[PDB]
RNA sequence: ACUCUGGUUUCUCUUCAGAUCGCAUAAAUCUUUCGCCUUUUACUAAAGAUUUCCGUGGAGAGGAACAACUCUGAGUCUUAACCCAAUUUUUUGAGGCCUUGCUUUGGCAAGGCUA
């Protein structure tokens, strides 16, 4: 966690990189489908 | 304004289930794909098909229990005060006769008499 993960490659910006226990869920704000101009 | 009809609850079982069985929502298995991946599970998430589970409705049967009683249905679903009535029914003067012509007599049609 002390590593700056904002400079990692976007393939390294995951959880448990290299482990078999991984999922498609990424973090939070790309699971969010809300826009900021609609409604 | 009347005669004949006649319940409700609850338990269990056997079947049929289209229906939002379900105005709710789980899991497993299989076949495709999907993300990891280091070995099995345990997994990621989409489709299809199966099941399983928590439930449900309809019908039938057998019990226990307010069962002894209405209600519902069917049936024409009963009558005298005040009206005897002046265009299609059962109290409405519309009633008859002959002549003429036709017709085998019978019978049919127009006319007159009309209190």
């Amino acid at each position: 966690d002390h590593f700056n993960k904002t400079i990692l490659p976007k393939v390294m910006q995951v959880k448990n990189f290299g482990r078999s226990g991984r999922t498609k869920y990424t973090h939070l704000v790309d699971q969010d489908t809300t826009s900021f101009d609609s409604a």
